[PDB]
This record gives C-alpha cells, sequence and structure tokens, in this order.
C-alpha cells in the first residue's frame, strides 16, 4: 500500500530533463537568480576597495553561486578559486567561464564543487587564501538539523581554516534580529542589486527562532527558500570561535561600519575578520 | 486540512547546500554505475567509426550525449561534433572533460549544449543539417508515453530526423524489448556496448495496460566496492516492428532503412537473439 | 535540508474537521460506486441462500463484511450473523444500517466488529466455530503479497478456515485472473453479483516482476450522475490463478476438507467452453 | 517521471485496514484520545450547573469527538444530538451508544456527521437547541485557508444559527495570547480531563508577516510521536468573532478555567470559555 516510483530520486537519464527541473517554481526561481546577476555599484565599489587595502590577490569564494561575485574579481585581476555545493548553481558560473575562455584571466579561474561540512578534504589549499568570501547571505542557507548548531560550527570552522594566517574573511547575513522582531522582510531597498511580493514566515520552536521562510512571488507563480535566522550577537561569537579567538572581528551594516546603538537599521551585517595566528 | 509544507520549492537550489536529492543512497550507487560505463568495447568503437567513415560523415550531432563517452571518441577521431542532452546532471561530466582538455585544438571546438528532443528544432541552430545524427545507448527508450498515444515519441523522432541533412545518416538504437516482454526478464549480463567491471543483478518489472506494454522498470542492484544497494530506471518497451515503422515515418518515408542486431545485420527470424537493435537510416533528401 | 513538514500526522483525526482525504475527487466517485453496488441480483441471492440452506447453516461469519449488503440479507432470512471487516470506512455503512433497524429483533442481534484476517484468531472469539464462513465479492484478492512469498495469504486463509466448525462450510471467491492475465483486460461489464445502474469503463494494468504476475490495478471510470461527467478511482488486487488458489485454500484446511469450485454459480469443469467471470470455492470441513 | 499509487486516496477495500490507520502515529494518537475520555470533577460540576441555570434540555454538541462530553449529558437526562465532521472520531461515540443501547436514554441519543462549514444543510434543526456546545478547544482545529478568516466566520455563523432565540452557546479555546508570548503550550495543564499518560510536548509557532498563523504540537510518548495543528485564537479577536456570528444580538461573557474572567486579573487561565446568550 505504498507508492512505486518510475525512477530513483537523484538519478538522471539521457534524453529527459532531470526531476523537477522544468517545474513552475523552478522557472520563477530561474528568473530570480538571473535578474540578480547585476550587482550594485556601491557593493562592487565596497568589495573591490576592501580587498585592496589588505593585500589580497588569491581569493576563495565559498558560496560561488552563479559566480557573479567571482566573475567580477577575475575581471579585476584577482587570482580566483570559486566553490559551491550546488551543481545546479555552478552550471552558470562554468558556462560563463567557457564563453570567456579566450580571455587569459578566465582560463585561470578555478571553479570546483565543495561542501562546507567537508571543505577540508574537498578542497586542498595548504597555506591558505589572502581572502575567503561568503556574501549574499548564503551561510544562513545551512539549517540546524541536530538542534545544537553543531553543523554551523563545523561549517564556519572549515571556512576559517581556508584563510591563510594574516588573511581576511568576509562573511555576511541578513538582519534577522530585526526580521524576528517585525516578522517581515525589510523594505525593497536596492542595496546588493537592482532587481516583489515576499511573504515572510518565522517558525519558532519553544520560543527559540528556528527558521525563516520566504515565499517570493512574481506575475501567478512563486518559489520559496528557508533560512536559519542568525542574530548579530550569537553569530558574532559563532564566527569568532571558528578561529578560536585569533582574529580581529569587525561588523558592517550595509557597507558602513556598524555602531551598537546606532539609529540606522542595516539590511545586512558584514563581518570582516582578520585572522592573526 | 492536511497539506505538505516545504523548506524550499522543488527544483530550487541555494548556494552552500547540496541540491535536492544529490546524496541519496540510490543516487550514489547510480553514480558508481555511470562511472563504470565510461568505457566502450573495442568492437563498438570500431563499428561506429566504421559506419561513419563508410558514409563520409564529418559533421555529427549526438542527441543523447550523456556523459560524452561517444562524443569524446568522435572528437578525438577528428569529426566536427555537437553534443546535446536534456539532462544537466549528465552534461556536467561532458563539460568537465572538455574543460580539462581545453588546450587540445579539437576539444576547444567541441560544441556541447542543453537541448530537449521535444524542442530540438529551437534549442539548437539547424537548417544546415548534420552529416550524421546519433542516438545510442538505448537512450530513446527513456522517453515515456504519458499521453498514451505515443505522440511524444513521434514528435521526438521527427525533430531528431529533421537534424539530418539530405542524404544524411541517422543512427539510433534500443534494447531488444520483444525478448524482454516475452520472457519478462532482461537478458543475463553481457552488454557489448561497454565493459562492466562491476557485477550487477537486474530485477525486471513490466507494466501492461489493457494488454499493451507500457513500461519496463529496471532495479539495478550493484555490488558496492567493499562495503549492496540499488537504483531504479524506467523505459518505454519499443518493439522492433513498431520502432521500424516509427522511425521511417519520422522521415515521411523519404529514406533507406536497415537494422542491425548487436552490430551485425539482422534477418527476421534468425536464431541469434540480439540484445540491441540499431536502426541505420539514410535520408533521401 | 529537504524534508516534508506536516500540519497533522497521517492517520490522525481532529474533531470539527473532515478526516485525511475523505472528500477528494477519487473518494467521492468511489462512494457513488459502493452506493450503486448495495444491490445483489436475484440469481446471486437465490444461490447463496440455497447453498446455506442446503447445508443447514445457522451461525454465519461474514469475514469481508464491507458495507454489509450480504450480511443484511442473511439477517433478514433468520440466520445468526456476525459480520467483520478490517475497514472502518466501510463498516460505517453496516453499523449505520443496523442502528436504523435496531427495533427489529433480528438486527438488534446482528454482531458487527472490526477484525483483520491476519489476526482473526484474536480479534474475534472463536473456538466453537461457525456453520458457514463467507468471503465473497472478490474481497480476498485485496490482500497483497508484500513479502513476495504469499505468507500473508496463507496466514489469512488459515485464520479464516479456523473459524469454520468441523463439518462446516467456507465459501470464498475471486475474479477469473487467469483470463485477465492472458488477455490483459477485465471482462466487459456484466458482473452477475450486482445490478450496476451506473456505466463504467475499466482500464486494466498488469504488473509482472521477473515474469511472475504480482499485481493487477483497476482504474474505474464512473459516469458521475449529471456533471455526462467522468471521474475515476483506482484499486489493486493480487491476481490469484485458479490452480494456485485451489491449492492454497485446501492447505488452509491441512487437506482435511471436501473442495469444489463454481464458475458464476454453476459447477465448473476444467476445459469447459464457458469462461466464468468469477470462481467460487466451496469447502466442506471434515472435522 | 511521477509516482503511481496502488489505490486512490480515501478509497477503502474490504479485508484491509484503511490507509494509515495502522501507522506509528495513529497508534500513539489512539492512546491520546483514549486516555482523556476521563473528565475532571470540576469540569462536570461546572457544565451541568451552567446548563441547568438556563433551562436547557435539548443540547447540540457540534464537536462531538469520541462523545465523552455528550455521554455525560445523556446520562444526566438531557436531550442530546451529537455531531462531528470526523468519521474516525464518531466511531467511538457510536460504539459507546450501541453498547448502552439498552438504557432508554442512549437509545434516544442522536449522533450524526456534519461539517461546520455546511452545518445548515447538514443538520435540519429548524427551531433550534436550548444549548449548543463546542468545548475541548476544538474550534481551533479549523485552519485559515484563504488567510482572511472567512471560513472561521462561516463556521461560527452556522454554529450560532443552531442556537434557538434566547438560547445558549458555550464555545472555548486555549489561551493562545499566552502561548504566543511564551512560545510554549504547558503539557498537562488541562481542566477538562486529568491525563494519565506521560507526554513531552514540543510547541511550534508559525508567524506569517508577524501575524500568528498556526501553532503545531508534537506529542511524544514512550519513542513514537504524532502532531496536530491549531489556529491560535487571541481572546480579543475571538471575542469579536463569536459576537459578529450573531450580529451582536447576544450577551457575551468570558470565563477563565470555569471562573469568570476579569480583564487585568493576575491569574493566567489555560482556557477561555465564551458563554453567549442569544437574544434576538
Ligand atoms: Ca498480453
Ligand atoms: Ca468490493
Amino acid at each position: 500500500d505504498s507508492v512505486y516510483r518510475t525512477r530513483s530520486l537523484g538519478v538522471a537519464a539521457e534524453g529527459i530533463p532531470d526531476q523537477y527541473a522544468d517545474g513552475e517554481a523552478a522557472r520563477v526561481w530561474q528568473l530570480y537568480i538571473g535578474d540578480t546577476r547585476s550587482r550594485t555599484a556601491e557593493y562592487k565599489a565596497w568589495l573591490l576597495g576592501l580587498l585592496r587595502q589588505h593585500g589580497c590577490h588569491r581569493v576563495l569564494d565559498v558560496a560561488c553561486g552563479t559566480g557573479v561575485d567571482s566573475i567580477m574579481l577575475v575581471e579585476e585581476g584577482f587570482s580566483v578559486t570559486s566553490v559551491d555545493a550546488s551543481d545546479k548553481m555552478l552550471k552558470y558560473a562554468l558556462k560563463e567561464r567557457w564563453n570567456r575562455r579566450k580571455e587569459p584571466a578566465f582560463d585561470k579561474w578555478v571553479i570546483e564543487e565543495a561542501n562546507w561540512l567537508t571543505l577540508d578534504k574537498d578542497v586542498p589549499a595548504g597555506d591558505g587564501f589572502d581572502a575567503v568570501i561568503c556574501l549574499g547571505n548564503s551561510f544562513a542557507h545551512l539549517p540546524d538539523s541536530k538542534g545544537d548548531q553543531s553543523e554551523h560550527r563545523l561549517a564556519l570552522k572549515n571556512i576559517a581554516s581556508m584563510v591563510r594566517p594574516g588573511g581576511l574573511l568576509v562573511i555576511d547575513h541578513r538582519n534577522y534580529d530585526y526580521i524576528l522582531s517585525t516578522g517581515c522582510a525589510p523594505p525593497g531597498k536596492n542595496i546588493y542589486y537592482k532587481s516583489k511580493d515576499i511573504t515572510t514566515s518565522v517558525l519558532t520552536v519553544n520560543n527559540k527562532a528556528h527558521m525563516v521562510t520566504l515565499d517570493y512571488t512574481v506575475q501567478f507563480s512563486k518559489f520559496r527558500l528557508s533560512y536559519y535566522p542568525h542574530c548579530l550577537a550569537s553569530f558574532t561569537e559563532l564566527v569568532q570561535e571558528a578561529f578560536g579567538g585569533r582574529c580581529q572581528h569587525s561588523v558592517l551594516g550595509d557597507f558602513k561600519p556598524y555602531r551598537p546603538g546606532q539609529a540606522y537599521v542595516p539590511c545586512y551585517f558584514i563581518h570582516v575578520l582578520k585572522k592573526t595566528g
């Protein structure tokens, strides 16, 4: 009295699209990742300068995605190594690299699949990179299965070990302290890109935030993604213990330095930590 | 009111986390499977190169590219190759291979794109036509007959045949489903397409609706290297007579048709029961 | 981290709201179906009453009670009836009927309870035994063979047979699956068990595994009364072949029985021209 | 590339258990509804007394369930008509009536299936009842599909139309204002029935755009677990919701665990029982 499937989950076959690849939600989501490849001048400006003032040439993007950020760094003469756990995501970055393969810069761009929970064996780095970047509020995608945030610790741990001694780590996340408080996603302010009907859902388990779900809509169909609502306080100690303390933490609020008490409400918090030992 | 809640929509990815069901046990054994199939027998290679040279083909379209095995061989032998597949999961391996051999001139000229038989006419720039179109590995049988009138089969064949230039060649095969349907079991492991250095056990399920064979589901039980698991795939059981009619009709009859049984010419009623039927069609013009 | 979230667990109910999938389109068509089946043909009734009287049966156990149609007939004809089924959804209609006719002395004495063939021994108080045990309407074929060795079938039949007192009777039937398996189609609408005043169109699916028939799925397309609308529901069965079943039911008695088989209420002779839609096995327990 | 099912959802077959009726969750859930069929003395005391002081004899239980509440009223001489949308729930009520069928009182007990959203056509009352009861926080089981609480309005409206002019309507709900604030629903903090089963309850609150939308409860017992969801009604909104069901022609009144509720009061009730007396 069960249900028989035509083909095992995760199995592909020549000649037919992979499972759910042509679904309604997938289509809308396609437009989303596609109509966001266009970053903001301010962001690009902040990022380029930030890495300069630290003497960084070898960059590791651990949340590669479609490689929009990584592509910029390649064009700017950086030595880029892009990684992600999502092959569906990587497909776009790899397609871009092949198209611009004639440009010596792109031919040297390294794109590989890796998972934060096994980033150590998946990516042989040895010494470390001058900078490890994880932007776009991607870390929050990693949920908490066991409920003790053990996976969060392992993820940040491995992401940190990738930063060479005296190296820089730029990891961000949305402002969930404010989302949990208002139960809504901040205004449609154009900060990270110039790209909607977003329903926000907060799930609390025993009064402790556990997950934030977003239902993106466009006109007749929609798609959703869930996030672990990291709060500035806990995240600040979370990323620091990833190093053990040997670092110089700093927090930005939409690119400008964040000042506890400050009147302005940031949309995102960018943590810049400079590894020491 | 019962209802299924989702953390993320089906088919949606997010940076930093493995896709939908990429790490399930089934998917893992299957990956070992495609890993042990990346090799062709010498007999197969010689037959395919022989057929192509025999007709003087140069521009070849591989519509069931898959991981690229056949396409790579053709690239190495100096043909002009365009490989296409509807599965991104499998195309991934072909693209990876092309990138690693990016420096070899012939590989820098290897065209690989996503395309669906059902919308081939638009997914790929045709008009010109290819000297030869190949669809091997019993790939066509992966397409189900959802509507029940085989309309999708006809639309796929038609589009595939419209990629063949006048006087061009079409090579397409399928397992011998007449034998499977009559004995209810896939023939015992032999497969002369590739050398399987990994033992297998196939459980065969045949679904017949109103007495018409509709689907054949295969449960492949692979012997995991030092550690037994399995994965499942389904096929439309195309029979010789019906397929013969189907592929000719996709040319409007404007073609020369012949069929091989495991690389050798096939004669109706012959004692030797082939595991694969290969239809070779020479388009009139 | 993909995972399905639920509002309520499967199989759980809550007052004030309809159960799981009680109002779906399939469940609604299916309900119309059982409603148009609540009637037997005169020929079926005469045959069943005739058989029971012919062996002087008084205490009857209907192990596939369903909505209770056959049971109700027996209650009315004066038999001592105990009706049992494993499906609460179907037992609901039999219980409703008994309650409405509760004033009639015979119905107040009609026993209806929940019981599973697999645990029949404990679900119902036996020991004594019943004069006749009936399992009709091709109900037995609903039990699948999950394990693949028919152990469930053997367990169910043995439990069903143990309800038959020595010298007692067991009547159990099944559709003609030999025909279905060889033609791949259920026979064209006739069904001599009941009068179907509702048009149907049956699509037949046969699943064979390693060449052994394993399941037959029937999609019933019912013509919804005014909507000339068409909807359908699906149900599966274990394709029991005559020879196999014959062996199976006798072994449920350890061979201690007299066996005969009818083809649509008439004696069946292997090789006869008439191909029956149903096979009814009638066994007289030795003791 | 989809999934073929053996049988259609909601379709039963003689000889085999209905779908999911034998699952792990269904079992644990069975114990839950069974080890609660034993109400509290304070509750009974309260209920019986309440209906007496109003001159009620014909009672309609619109959230019948396993019939525990109705059974009590039948034993007390009330003319009872029990109704519920859940056939799996009614099964227990019906089985109890049949076993006590020999007692005249139970022979007159009417148990039928009806849905709040169609209570008008499902149940022909015409005149009405002296009292309509919906306790055990059952109304909260009705979710809000369209998101505008229209179903809630229709449900309460039909339930109210069942109360005869000058009649009584006793409807309740847990204290969600407090559960939303603490994010937890005290496991065992009942008042209607003293639970004798060990339970570990995990509370999940789901907020959609900062507006409470649903509370989910994961009941665990010893290794197995099941869950149910509720629409978290707040005293304020519910209070206007039940009143607009009549239109305002009634005398609202609120209790907190049987004792009258006084806004400001220090005691935090577990349940709020709204006793409205229809006028026009
Ligand atoms: Ca056949
Ligand atoms: Ca039936």
